């Protein structure tokens, strides 16, 4: 399934994920597409800031959902 | 003094502050402990949104007070 990741400047990048993909897993996918180390990114979905080791499904994130990306650098 | 911030993780962080600290000061403090830029923060207290240029005394926020932190997103 697909999900979208919106950045700060609005740049909308697309991901190929699986329902039971951990968050540490999503960060690695972003690293692959944008060269940003996982330890630098923080992901928020519908207000909540997701924590690695919880899965997309643990947060009811389904196909074509939008995650927002923030960074700690 | 000390106030509490409910972050984006539902967790809660402790801030050591002065009464004259402006909201821009507080946002900066959160930037260190959490990682979010001040330009992306929106701070809520007792039903009010706090403006960058007002102090903790203006809103009359006292010790052990709790501020709900919120993301500043659009589009
Ligand atoms: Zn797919
Ligand atoms: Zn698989
Ligand atoms: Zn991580
Ligand atoms: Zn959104
Ligand atoms: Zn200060
Ligand atoms: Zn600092
Ligand atoms: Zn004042």
């Amino acid at each position: 399934m697909q999900i979208f990741v919106k950045t700060l400047t609005g740049k909308t990048i697309t991901l190929e994920v699986e329902p039971s993909d951990t968050i540490e897993n999503v960060k690695a996918k972003i690293q692959d597409k944008e060269g940003i180390p996982p330890d630098q990114q923080r992901l928020i979905f519908a207000g909540k800031q997701l924590e690695d080791g919880r899965t997309l499904s643990d947060y009811n994130i389904q196909k074509e959902s939008t995650l927002h990306l923030v960074l700690r650098l």
